[PDB]
């Protein structure tokens, strides 16, 4: 049992809800928040730049030193960072962008990472401003992870399509 409140169970392990991740992630304070990140852990807009906001910018400046220590990530991988005051580690996966080039055939790479948590607050990756489609990252997510991921989706409209959708 677990403090997640009023997602729709869409398989065995995961679980989707219309909802603002930041607020979700105030609310539950989970073990694990997923930011849809960039390599250069640049957290501008969409989901990075909200969560980034919410945590007074601390996300950029931990993040900073991360890049200047290690340098990129890998589009398809994620390293663990603070989840500041969202939750206890913040895991930030690289999803491709397509509106950069990106194979989208790495989602299933970005997707695996979610497997070394148990139990993960996250959005679609590659959704919103990454610019795949929706339908495609969930169905990819339920096919890849075998963890329990509970998947904010802020859109509500957006959310109706995915649910209906659901095969
Ligand atoms: C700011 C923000 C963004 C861009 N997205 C991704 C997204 C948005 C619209 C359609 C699809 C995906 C979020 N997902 C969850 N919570 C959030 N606060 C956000
Ligand atoms: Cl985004």
């Amino acid at each position: 049992v677990n403090s997640f409140s009023g997602y729709l169970k869409l398989t065995d392990n995961v679980y989707i809800k219309n909802a603002d991740i930041v607020e979700e992630a105030k609310k539950v304070k989970p073990t694990v928040v997923v930011n849809a990140a960039n390599v250069y852990l640049k957290h501008g807009g969409g989901v990075a730049g909200a969560l980034n906001k919410a945590t007074n910018n601390a996300m950029q400046v931990e993040s900073d030193d991360y890049i200047a220590t290690n340098g990129p990530l890998k589009v398809g991988g994620s390293c663990v960072l603070s989840g500041h005051n969202l939750a206890k580690h913040c895991l930030h996966v690289v999803g491709p962008n397509v509106n950069k080039g990106e194979d989208i055939q790495l989602l299933k790479s970005a997707y695996e990472n979610f497997n070394q948590h148990e139990v993960l607050l996250a959005p679609l990756l590659s959704a919103g401003i990454f610019g795949a489609d929706p339908i495609h990252s969930l169905r990819v997510c339920v096919d890849t992870v075998r963890t329990n991921v509970y998947l904010a989706v802020f859109d509500k409209n957006l959310y109706d399509k995915l649910v209906s959708s659901f095969l």
